[PDB]
């Protein structure tokens, strides 16, 4: 067998064993209808200290970068230094929510980063459809123009700014499929910041599915991130939506990815246009896996830093390339 449920009115494939060689079968399944899917663990898999922030902040800490202030998408004075200073250090930074965003990516990140990509390519679950080498994965076998490498991104959380509308990814549609893995949560401290314990209750006032509230009651995980994902098909209704609200308040508001839609929109955009949320909070070691053309947003509690991974199934190839095309 392999073990699993469905989360979310029964529309995310929650996979448990992420040492089940099997996996894949079940995913097959679910996939063929642009499902998403999570993979729990793969932090057992990896080389997790090479993954934490004072690892990755040391190595890669030279390289001058961007950061982003989340609220706005303002770019900051700050520069990677302070970024690291301040992700579990709240008095080092009301603060801002910085965001240190696919730095590395692609071949840099394979090659500044080579002990990190090889780890990656090992633990990479459901490897018949994620890893190069799948037998169900396209990447490596298409010509260049069908396709949009690993991106790495790290942020604060929306807590010590106390601001539950900010994304620290807004709404976007992703070209390509993709796997999603948090591979850090950093527990920031001082400046009256909410606790652990506090941030953990703060996860328990979500709308959330039981099955998730039974792992947050589970000591031994790591809640770190608050994740919305919407289905492709209820894109068009979803930029009209945005296009309304926006007008309300005083052009592509998908495309901008200038939108955190925030609980009370949430809730609007499902009695007024039908559309409905998938609500998921990603743990420590979590895999999500979206197809192409899925649109999610994410909101970090806690210090997060995520890898994420392109790769190419038949069942979402035309869909990708057009999205793709039309990047
Ligand atoms: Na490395």
């Amino acid at each position: 067998m392999i073990p699993h449920s469905w989360i979310c009115e029964k529309h995310i494939l929650w996979l448990k064993d992420y040492k089940n060689s099997s996996n894949w079968k079940l995913f097959k399944e679910c996939w063929k209808q642009g499902q998403p899917a999570v993979v729990s663990g793969v932090h057992k898999k990896m080389n997790i200290s090479l993954w934490k922030a004072e690892s990755i902040s040391l190595d890669f800490g030279d390289h001058q970068a961007d950061l982003l202030n989340c609220k706005d998408s303002i770019i900051s004075n700050a520069n990677v230094k302070e970024f690291w200073d301040g992700f579990e250090e709240v008095s080092k930074r009301e603060t801002v929510v910085l965001k240190l965003k696919d730095w590395p990516s692609g071949e840099d990140f394979k090659t500044m980063m080579p002990a990190r990509y090889e780890d990656l390519l090992k633990s990479l679950p459901l490897p018949e459809y994620c890893n190069p080498e799948g037998k169900f994965n396209l990447a490596s076998h298409l010509p260049g123009f069908f396709v949009r490498g690993p991106r790495l991104c790290s942020a604060y959380g929306v807590v010590a700014a106390k601001d539950h509308d900010i994304g620290t990814t807004n709404l976007h549609i992703e070209v390509s499929d993709v796997v999603n893995i948090l591979v850090y949560v950093g527990i920031a401290k001082g400046n009256g910041i909410l606790s652990k314990a506090g941030i953990l209750k703060k996860f328990e006032e979500e709308d959330l599915d039981d099955i998730l509230r039974k792992r947050l009651k589970d000591s031994s995980e790591i809640p770190g991130a608050l994740w919305h994902i919407y289905a492709g098909k209820d894109v068009d209704k979803i930029r009209e939506f945005l296009q309304k609200i926006s007008k309300e308040q005083g052009h592509d508001p998908i495309r901008d990815q200038s939108w955190y839609v925030n609980k009370k929109l949430r809730q609007r955009l499902l009695e007024e246009y039908g559309v409905r949320t998938c609500t998921l909070i990603q743990f420590l070691g979590d895999a999500i896996v979206l197809p192409a053309g899925a649109l999610h947003q994410v909101q970090n509690f806690h210090s997060c830093i995520q890898v994420t991974e392109d790769f190419v199934s038949p069942e979402h190839l035309v869909e990708s390339f057009h999205l793709t095309q039309e990047l």
